[PDB]
């Protein structure tokens, strides 16, 4: 498992995330490494969930290609044959290096990114349901009388955010990036959240919300499906099986880690490790989902 990568250097760094460790790798392109760590009431656990980084990563290559005549995307192409070690400084193959990269690695080109968070919502849950049943609104819109706790909304709705999280509306997110532009990553986050959240159901998945992030090529106008793309990370995952309108759903990922944490009064506190059988069974969760969402084998 990686926790933390350690690369001595040989590429700088642009961020560490919750989970990503970002490298610089030449001028126009970035190294996005994802580790293994989880979070949970937005904090990091001390220890790992093994291989959680690669499931994720792969899971995110599959909707880019699931996505690839819907929306261009940010991966660089790697020719055939090659692989992303081929387009890395040669140390980075040496083994030291190289099991801390493999297969949890995305080599992907700098865009100019449009800074806003998109999400949207198919279900009213989390900040949205809470704010609704205080006033009828979800990110100050108007919504129907009488929706019920995860209810689906009528149609999937653009909900902006801006990152610290502070939930805004499309009026806000107008005046951040322009009026066309914000209507056009709106529309096209509604689409490819729609058929992805469609998609997930029939395998007995419930994407409720999703949070994109794009960026812009000016030199062609095109939007551009950046950052990560339809994970238990980024996006509120159900178990279908268990659906039930008028309550509380499930995490379906991280339900496990929460619920211990919550019997131990360690929600919300730093350094705790998980006990081995929490790992075990929020890594099996891993799997299932990259399993029925790709239809590959682990
Ligand atoms: N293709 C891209 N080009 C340039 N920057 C990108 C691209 N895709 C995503 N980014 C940015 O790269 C960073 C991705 O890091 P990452 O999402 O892992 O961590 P974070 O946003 O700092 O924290 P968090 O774990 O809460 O998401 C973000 O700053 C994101 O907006
Ligand atoms: N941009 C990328 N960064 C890291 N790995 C990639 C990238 N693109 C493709 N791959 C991997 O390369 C293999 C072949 O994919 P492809 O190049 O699309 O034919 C797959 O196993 C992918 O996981
Ligand atoms: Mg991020
Ligand atoms: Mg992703």
């Amino acid at each position: 498992s990686i926790t933390k990568t350690e690369l001595d250097g040989i590429l700088p760094l642009v961020a560490r995330g919750k989970v990503r460790d970002i490298y610089e790798v030449d001028a126009g392109t970035l190294l996005f490494v994802a580790t293994d760590r989880i979070s949970a009431y937005d904090v990091i656990m001390e220890n790992s969930i093994p291989e959680k980084g690669i499931l994720l990563t792969k899971l995110s290559e599959f909707w880019f290609k699931f996505l690839s005549n819907d929306v261009r995307n940010h991966l660089v192409d790697i020719a055939p044959g090659k692989t992303i070690f081929d387009y890395l400084p040669a140390k980075l193959s040496e083994p030291k290096y190289k099991t801390q990269l493999e297969d949890r690695s995305l080599l992907v080109h700098k865009h100019k990114l449009i800074p806003l968070e998109v999400i949207v919502r198919g279900y009213i849950t989390g900040s949205a349901w809470k704010e609704y049943v205080k006033t009828g609104t979800v990110h100050g819109l108007k919504q129907p009388q009488g929706l019920k706790e995860s209810q689906e909304f009528p149609e999937p709705i653009f909900t902006p955010s801006t990152k610290a999280d502070e939930n805004i509306s499309p009026a806000q997110a107008a005046e951040l990036v322009g009026e066309d532009l914000s209507r056009r990553v709106a529309e096209l986050a509604v689409k490819l959240y729609s058929k992805c959240k469609d998609y997930a159901k029939e395998k007995g998945i419930i994407i409720a919300d999703t949070k994109f992030e794009f960026g812009i090529d000016e030199k062609t106008n095109e939007i551009i499906l950046v950052d990560e793309v339809l994970t238990p990370d980024s996006s509120r995952f159900w178990n279908g099986a268990s659906y039930k309108v008028g309550e509380s759903q499930d995490s379906y990922d991280k339900q496990f880690l929460r619920d211990w944490l919550t019997a131990n009064k360690l929600n919300g506190v730093n350094g705790v490790k998980m006990p081995q059988d929490i790992v075990d069974r929020t890594r099996a969760k891993y799997i299932e989902a990259y399993e029925t969402l790709t239809g590959s084998k682990w």
